[PDB]
């Protein structure tokens, strides 16, 4: 990894295009105003990507090299990295100060700000704004799965009375959908930030690297087939890998799917009649998970749970299935279908306690920086030793107007949060700013484990 | 990174649910039936994740200790993959045959297939379907990618009749937009399989890492400026801005956004009036390229462009602006918005020639394995040892029916492709299977050079 190649190209001819005197370049990252957000990530890019030694030798000339060739001219700003490599073993003379990780913020206030230490490198700040914009993922899938977390609660409360087990109402199964290995870890671990059930194992590793925890793991996982699993026996022998399965995995939860050929049949015969007897004998702490996947999640989702409801003991107002049976729909679930099903059983007058969600792409991958309009933008500069307050303001689009001068964070006297323009935080009218720095000159000055940002995420419930 | 640690968590789990004496899986992937897709990226995750010795003490231990945790159970597969260390130095026991990268073939068609050379590792095969099936991302880049560029060649030939300069008209700028570095390097790289225009960087490495290119690298940049390179000399000396800029830059082409308070206060009096005299004097190879940033796309590229007509001299019948003077609408850009502002700009008698597009979160990230219908699937397997054709065939779904048995891809005598299920690919019917086997045992057995991908990927006119 070569920092000096990781940013958008024209941010390499930038150098070239600030205002004569530029002493300092002053940058703010906010989800423009989901009205609440969860600030989660920064760490992870702090440590990987920008933390100690990033400038080399080599690494600057690999860059020149690349250029020449990408511009086809010279723009590269050589001399400026040297500066850095020369005067500061390689470390960037940059300030980064940040909410606490964890930390569930209303939109249109600053989460973290950057600016140079070193007036030389008055064109680094922006220089790094590319990598650090990408802290939108974590943030948004955090945020998202969070939202979805509000909705299961109040579900889970209207239909059960308490939100027994909600930590596992939704589970990542986003592996395979996202785009790439990276991307992978990062969000599942943004996911973990809100539940405990996970399949996406590279969250794991990422967590235990960079976070922490008190515990082993920060989730969890049961036995499960997947459709070759089942399919692998042939069609005529669906019932035999279904059994072969459950007594395998006799004394945990174990969760098949049962749409290979014909989810209903399945449902109606094969468990409910065919081997019945082996479900029912099944104990609470190890229940069969029915899995269905595909058709349109609500109908087959009712219509599941109709059907096994007449061949098996169905008992604060809604219908639960015995201890031991137990259904998980992972297909087709997002923030927006999840309410429709949960919304849509409340209705038939099911309970949420009979049902876990498996979300993968519409977890982790079909997110993008719209979302929460995750923008990072200049709104101080010092010029002719000058500080002004700089920012952009469209015409056609009042919603893109950026903050002016320098920011700050502070808890109202109500309680809340409020972000202060133009130095107006060195009047501590609100007390003392809530950023706090956490990166500086190539280190890492404050750093979160797993187990506080999970505290500062929690629901108001 | 751990290939034992890089699987969906309920994979480790379906060793012990195969039919019993099972020697092996054979699965493939395919975009199930957009009508036409890239395939691309296969090359890179075999080299960076599958190759060599992946598997060691070390990492068996690790993915054991987690696991225990992970499952609160035992049930990690200690001893499969001890085998594969003992036997085979860490090398997966696997063979993969693939289309040659760059091909493009229509939906529904088998892309590569998997299964294990060895009966002990039958479960390999599945294990590794999860950090295989990422490969839709490199996949749907390219192929989206590849869609816009034939509605840019559509329109550019029929309002100039040439497509000179349509490998520049889709600019990259998804670097900061998606979710990962790694993300970003793969996805870029993708976008560069039918253009050359990328201010995504990390593409350029993945190419000249893992595929390789004639040329110095893939793709170019040319100097543009940014928001706070605009804004931080102050609102009142936006003019000053763009002058120093255009200066900097007189001998190459150079983008400047002017959309930071009022663009089109901008086009009409400071490019039309007060600078005009910096423009008009510029070279047809170092352009001044006006980019807005705001407001619907559509419109504001068609209010720009006439003002811009009625400030500067205009001229197959569509209207042209004068060749020092061009326009990158890089806002709102997506696949379908795209083809809006093209045909837009038909109606209003514009050629094409006149803008370029920059997209970023639409390109490379707004996107999932929805869109092609990424999918792998189990189809054939050698149980009791006699090999039968499996597959899964929901009821509710005909859509997510899967192929039978061993496969093969075949050139058809109309020059077009079919694949032959069943193996009934033995019989030459149509030629030699073009799947190749590209990994087998931990190697890489072939490769294809970044050229030959393009090469494979050009469009037909
Ligand atoms: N434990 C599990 O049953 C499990 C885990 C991970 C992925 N999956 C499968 O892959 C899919 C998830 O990917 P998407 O939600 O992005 O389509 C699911 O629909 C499911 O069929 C299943
Ligand atoms: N060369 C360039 O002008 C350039 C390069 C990279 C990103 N960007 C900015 O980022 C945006 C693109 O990202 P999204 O389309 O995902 O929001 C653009 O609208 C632009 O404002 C601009």
């Amino acid at each position: 990894f070569n920092i000096l190649l990781a940013t958008d190209s024209y941010k390499v001819t930038h150098y070239k295009q600030y205002p004569p005197n530029t002493s300092k370049v002053y940058s703010y990252f906010e989800c423009r105003e989901y009205e609440e957000t969860v600030f989660y990530g920064l760490q992870y890019i702090l440590n990987k990507y920008l933390k100690g030694k990033v400038v080399t030798k080599e690494k600057i000339q690999e860059a020149k090299d690349v250029y020449k060739e990408h511009f086809q001219d010279d723009v590269f700003n050589e001399k400026g990295w040297n500066y850095i490599l020369e005067k500061y073993d390689g470390h960037l003379p940059i300030e980064i100060k940040a909410v606490p990780e964890g930390f569930v913020i209303p939109r249109g206030n600053v989460l973290f700000t950057v600016e140079n230490t070193d007036p030389e490198c008055y064109w680094l700040t922006n220089w790094i704004e590319t990598i650090l914009v990408q802290s939108w993922y974590p943030i948004t899938v955090a945020t998202n799965s969070r939202e979805q977390k509000k909705i299961l609660a109040k579900y889970l409360l209207e239909t059960s009375g308490n939100l027994d087990g909600l930590e596992y109402k939704l589970h990542d199964f986003g592996y395979r959908g996202v785009s790439s290995q990276e991307t992978a870890g990062i969000g599942a671990s943004a996911h973990l930030v809100n539940f405990k059930g996970t399949d996406t194992v590279a969250g794991l590793a990422l967590i235990k690297k960079y976070y922490g925890t008190k515990d082993p793991v920060p989730g969890y996982s049961v036995p499960a087939a997947e459709h070759s699993t089942i399919t692998a026996w042939g069609k005529d022998h669906e019932k035999d890998a279904f059994e072969h399965i459950v007594t395998q995995f006799s004394s945990v939860p174990v969760s098949v799917v049962s749409d290979s050929y014909d989810i209903y049949n399945a449902c109606e015969k094969i468990w409910g009649e065919d081997l019945r007897h082996l479900i029912v004998s099944r104990s609470t702490q190890a229940p069969l998970i029915i899995r269905p996947d595909s058709g349109n999640p609500l109908d087959t989702v009712l219509k599941v749970l109709e059907i096994l409801g007449k061949k098996f003991p169905v008992t604060k107002g809604y219908k639960l299935l015995p201890p031991y049976l137990r259904v998980i729909q992972g297909d087709g679930v997002d923030i927006n279908t999840l309410q429709e099903i949960v919304e849509g059983m409340k209705q038939k007058m099911w309970s949420i306690e009979n049902i876990a969600f498996g979300s993968g792409g519409g977890l982790l991958q079909k997110l993008t920086r719209d979302l929460l309009n995750c923008s990072f933008k200049c709104s101080y500069v010092v010029t002719n030793g000058l500080g002004i307050n700089v920012f952009k303001d469209p015409v056609a689009d009042p919603n893109k107007r950026s903050k002016k001068g320098r920011l700050s964070l502070h808890r109202t006297p109500a309680g809340n949060f409020v972000t202060l323009e133009e130095g107006k935080g060195d009047l501590e009218e609100y007390g003392q700013d809530l950023l706090h720095t956490v990166f500086k000159n190539g280190k890492v000055t404050k750093s979160y484990s797993f187990d506080e940002i999970r505290k500062n995420a929690q629901l108001n419930i």
